[PDB]
């Protein structure tokens, strides 16, 4: 399915910065009313700062559409997990602590659920051809493959992984790659949307969902396209 | 380095048949003369009936060149591996028996060491881009990846596999993403070279050894002209 995605700072939908308003519920809703069957919100607030989280805003936000959402931004402890969940969000999306502490996101999958998680993953090809990880756009690679970390969680029933490729728009070997190896997992994709087209390319690969922020906020394309699109 | 290859039936150079005569031993001389540090020969005689083995054949052109020659052609037995390697091959090139039989075959690495065999496989990628196994272009896949089986040999010490893709000329991620994942084995391409800019395509993948076989019967290209090519 395609996933429509907001970034939010202090209460402002922006584009990785340029400012897009204050209104991201009539955005949201207006993307549900197209057919979105999952939307997805990263709290930027709470990445730079856990104590600033905007559970308020979040909670707000999830009462006012009728899909689930996935929820990202700086998820570090258990508590972190829990408020999100409590505050009502579908799926917590795991990014930098399932890179550095396996062990203990693992007793999350297995406290929470794997219907409750997302891991979020940043992938650098190297110049041997290896789907190298790494924690962010901005630090080096961490020294483990895609494929050793999601074999690190299969075993506690991973089911939901994000896959942003930060070495490359799509218009797609890496996502049939991951995808044909672990049939049991849906992977979403991330990044490199920048028109219609790119969707089209994803088609085919395995992949399950289709993670579109700027584009829609850009107006290259509506959501209810993307979804026609994607249907084919 | 580049493999340059003849196939032979009943003691002629044939093509994948196209008849190009019965001469392959000053062929095969002119190969090595070029620059060729391996070459490729292919017993299709034996490959149809063991008891026809072109041994005396095989002995001959051996004798002829200076570089180690790689053979295959219906190799189903140790006794078919000793033989020629008595007879003065290099490396013995193992397909279909290595997909039938594996446990007897790890036992040939054991007693003829990994130096001596290549393993060959024909590669089709499915619908769902899985690297399945066939040990024929005209037989249907054996129900075992390509990484499954280099993962069966690798405890022996498995470190030459030739690989042709049969789901697919070259002008290269089926490539790339096996040699990424076994660093310690030296893939071989075959088929898919029509021409010079084909091998160049291959450059960056990771492939040690580029077979080729028509397109210098067909007149295509030069051995040393590939070879000028490949090591750019
Ligand atoms: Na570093
Ligand atoms: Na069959």
């Amino acid at each position: 399915m395609i996933i429509p995605a907001l970034d939010l700072i202090d209460g402002t939908v922006v584009r990785l910065q340029r400012d897009y308003g204050n209104d991201p519920l009539p955005r949201l809703q207006d993307y549900a009313a197209q057919g979105a069957g999952v939307l997805h919100l990263v709290d930027l607030t709470g990445a730079k700062d856990p104590a600033k989280r905007q559970i308020p805003l979040i909670k707000t936000l999830v009462a006012g559409v009728n899909v689930p959402v996935q929820v990202g931004g700086g998820v570090r402890t258990e508590e972190d997990v829990a408020a999100l969940l409590k505050a009502g969000v579908a799926r917590v999306v795991i990014g930098s602590t399932a890179v550095k502490s396996p062990d203990v996101v693992k007793g999350w999958f297995e406290r929470f659920g794997a219907q409750a998680l997302v891991l979020a993953l940043d992938v650098r090809i190297d110049e041997h051809g290896t789907k190298q990880v790494a924690v962010s756009g901005w630090q080096e690679n961490s020294g483990v493959s895609l494929e050793q970390l999601v074999e690190t969680y299969l075993p506690v029933g991973l089911k939901h992984v994000r896959c942003t490729d930060i070495s490359r728009t799509l218009a797609v070997s890496l996502y049939e790659e991951v995808c044909a190896r672990y049939p049991q997992i849906a992977f979403q994709s991330s990044g490199g949307i920048g028109d219609i087209d790119d969707i089209a390319a994803l088609r085919g690969t395995g992949v399950r969902g289709v993670i579109v922020g700027r584009a829609l906020l850009e107006g290259k394309f509506t959501v209810k396209e993307a979804i026609q699109c994607w249907q084919n």
